[PDB]
This record gives structure tokens, sequence and C-alpha cells, in this order.
């Protein structure tokens, strides 16, 4: 083809954590959108089997690291699902070294 790019997700993929989503959607209904932005490799909607049937959120994995960035800033505070007063939040499930607060002496 022209663009092609039919391969596999990068070795170190980024797990984008999406929040502010109602428990009335479906992976086949959410994957599409993102798919238009990036070649999603795997999608999973955090859904417990005890009480957290739906943690009003879902995990997304973009094949290309860069791509994710696009959809992130492209979607983040950009799209607002029906029923949610606030827009859709998009942030990577990364843990930045931190754990301290409490200045003094000015």
């Amino acid at each position: 083809g022209s663009s092609g790019s039919s391969g596999m997700k990068d070795h170190d993929a980024i797990k984008l954590f999406i929040g502010q989503i109602p428990r009335n959607l479906d992976e086949k209904d959410l994957k599409p959108l993102f798919e238009e932005f990036g070649k999603i490799y795997e999608l999973t909607v955090l859904k417990d089997r005890f009480t957290g049937m739906h943690k009003g959120c879902a995990f997304l994995t973009y094949c290309e690291r860069e791509s994710a960035l696009k959809a992130q800033s492209a979607l983040h505070e950009q799209k607002t699902l029906p029923g949610m007063n606030r827009p859709i939040q998009v942030k990577p499930a990364d843990s930045e070294s931190r754990g301290g607060s409490g200045p003094s002496s000015g």
C-alpha cells in the first residue's frame, strides 16, 4: 500500500490510562476512535468481577510511542463523552520518582 505500517507494537509500549468514562461503552466502541489516531495493539477495559464491575476507566496501548502523544493531546481535554460534565482524561500509567513535600525557612 502507501502507508502500510503493518507490524507490531514497540518493545516498550506505553499503557495510557483513560478515565472519566461511563460504564455504558464497549471496547469495540472505544477502540475505533483511538484506532483512527493510532494502530492500537491491545485494548482492555478495567472491569472487576467482584464490586468494581467497572472502574469507569480503560487501558489503551499504542503500537508507536510517539503516536500515543498525538492522540493524547488530540483527545485530552478535547472530547467530552455524553453524560459526563467533564471531558475525557488521558494520562500514561507511569510512576515518576517522587514522594516529598513540606518547605520551610522561607
